[PDB]
RNA sequence: AGAAAUUU
RNA sequence: AAUUU
């Protein structure tokens, strides 16, 4: 029936200028050599993304769907939820949120400027009065950085972002924010993945795995998920929101937002022209993340039920899920995953890469990450979270006039501190750079480099400083990513580490603690590391 | 230059 | 600020 998009043919314009690297990258030309491989998805590529997401959806549901949907509404009934004062909603607006077409931006919104508040009052009135005139949206290409992959296309075309004006964004929050805080958790219980920390994720997966007599695992992801969301899906999303205790005033706002915005509408490029019309998810609305997650969850649990998946333990984050089940033998397991996929396709969530049964936790990737294992100080197995380092390294080398990648190095150092690639490569590079600059005592994205050992202890355990004997998978993949980006191989990073280390120790203070803890892997004379007050 | 979550 | 979807 429904096409996901129609296009006028008007271009998808830039929302400002898109910078390119320079002939010298002084911060990353000692990190890696192959800068030609590091690119940023551009709005020029958006046309290509559009061709790939424009297609015809033919959803076909069934008792398993209907049944899972029922039970989900019985959960929604436990939720009571409130409107949010116009002012509270204003102040959940992020600092840089794109300005309104109507002469005010996020400074005003956030500080409750009167011009902004009246406009928002009027917009909210109009949602209550008019429950049908479609609401215009702006469409734009997301600028992300990646490493080229000649196997998988060369250069990814840019993601499409579609969003209403700022006034509308605030009103969304008024109507729905509280729901976004109660509904998913209530509907999905422990399957709601965003509720967990990475440590909890890892523990959860191991618990699910240990619980089975004979575990089987797999993951799933929908191709161009936002395109695959049907008008009917979005209304079923509404109907699930409504199944809560709500003020009547919310119900009207919800229903109006659904009908005028969420279910579809016209699209304008940044230069103002009509660009096309939309009959699927607009990734840009408040309900993007909750919608996606709940909707993926319905289809997936129905699909599980269709396929025969036994004793499923699920974990869902948007369109990404992991199911750990009781295996029924591999011959049956393959058959059931094929069925799972057929069912998901019928429901309109067709697979990017068709899934496969797995019987080892390391081989299950989801949200671009997987669990892995190394040995700890005493020799116990220590399970942790990791990923292909290709992208983070690529982003580590993204230097332009406007952008510095140092903050990425730090963010990755913290999130993935226990990984061999963070420990040997990123840390080494990061510290090495700040020492030469003489900016160790500086603050980056409100974090003090010299705090890192503490920060890493609070978040990952003291084990993150002594881990050893990384897996074959992990070693292979790291080696292979460095070669792919023209980086030194790990042995060189060993050298650079020793040098940085001694150079850090000789400075004393917290710097020396950094040198001693973050780099104890780099020495044969390995010191006994004690917990840290801070 | 969209939203949310986690981390800080 | 970082990452993810
Ligand atoms: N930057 C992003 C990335 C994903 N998403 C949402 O999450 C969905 C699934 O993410 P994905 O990483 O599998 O990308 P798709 O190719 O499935 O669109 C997208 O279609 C978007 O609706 C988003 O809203 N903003
Ligand atoms: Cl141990
Ligand atoms: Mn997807
Ligand atoms: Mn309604
Ligand atoms: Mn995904």
């Amino acid at each position: 029936s429904s096409m996901s998009y129609s296009w006028t043919g008007a271009l998808i314009t830039p929302c400002g200028p898109e910078e390119e690297k320079l002939p010298i990258n002084p911060l990353s030309n000692s990190l890696l050599r192959y800068h030609n491989k590091v690119y940023c998805t551009t709005s020029k590529s958006a046309s290509q993304r559009a061709k790939k997401v424009t297609f015809d959806r033919t959803q076909v549901l069934d008792a398993h769907y209907d049944s899972v949907l029922k039970d989900i509404k019985l959960a929604a009934s436990k939720v009571s939820a409130r409107l949010l004062t116009l002012q509270q909603a204003c102040q959940l607006t992020p600092p840089h949120s794109a300005r309104s077409k109507y002469g005010f931006g996020a400074k005003e919104v956030r500080s409750l400027s009167g011009r902004a508040v009246n406009h928002i009052k009027s917009v909210w009135k109009d949602l209550l009065e008019d429950p049908q005139t479609p609401i215009p949206t702006t469409i734009m290409a997301k600028n992300e950085v990646f490493c080229v992959d000649p196997a998988k296309g060369g250069k990814k075309p840019a993601r499409l972002i579609v969003y209403p004006d700022l006034g509308v964004r605030v009103c969304e929050k008024m109507a729905l924010y509280d729901i976004t805080q109660k509904l998913p958790q209530a509907v999905m219980g422990a399957s709601y993945g965003f509720q967990y920390s990475p440590a909890q994720r890892v523990e959860y997966l191991l618990k699910a795995w240990a619980e089975k007599k004979d575990p089987m695992g797999f993951s799933y992801d929908t191709r161009h998920f936002d395109s695959t969301v049907t008008e009917r899906d979005i209304r079923t999303e509404e109907s699930i929101y409504q199944a809560c205790s709500l003020p009547e005033e919310a119900r009207t706002a919800i229903h109006s937002l659904t009908e005028r915005l969420y279910v579809g509408g016209p699209m304008f490029n940044s230069k103002g022209q009509t660009c096309g019309y939309r009959r699927c998810r607009a990734s840009g609305v408040l309900t993007t993340s909750m919608g996606n997650t709940i909707t993926c969850y319905v289809k997936a649990l129905a699909a599980c039920k269709a396929a025969g998946i036994v004793a499923p333990t699920m974990l869902v984050c948007g369109d990404d899920l992991i199911v750990i089940s009781e295996s029924q033998g591999t011959e049956e397991d393959e058959r059931n995953l094929r069925a799972f996929t057929e069912a998901m396709t019928r429901y309109s969530a067709p697979p990017g890469d068709p899934p496969r049964p797995e019987y080892d936790l390391e081989l299950i990737t989801s949200c671009s990450s997987n669990v892995s294992v190394a040995l700890g100080p005493r020799g116990r197995r220590r399970y942790y979270l990791t990923r292909d380092p290709t992208t983070p390294l690529a982003r580590a080398a993204w230097e332009t006039v406007r952008h510095s990648p140092i903050n990425s190095w730090l963010g990755n150092i913290i999130q993935y501190a226990p990984t061999i690639w963070v420990r040997m490569v990123l840390m080494t590079h990061f510290f090495s750079i700040l020492m030469v600059q003489d900016t160790l005592d500086q603050n980056l994205g409100g974090v003090n480099p010299l705090d890192l050992p503490a920060i890493i202890e609070r978040l990952h355990g003291l084990d993150a400083f002594s881990m050893h004997t990384y897996s074959h998978h992990e070693l292979t993949r790291v080696a292979s990513a460095l070669r792919k980006l023209g980086a030194p191989p790990l042995r060189v990073w060993k050298s650079r580490a020793r040098a940085v280390r001694a150079s850090l120790i000789s400075r004393g203070g917290k710097a020396a603690v950094c040198g001693r803890y973050l780099f104890n892997w780099a020495v044969k004379t390995k010191l006994k590391l004690t917990p840290l007050p801070e």
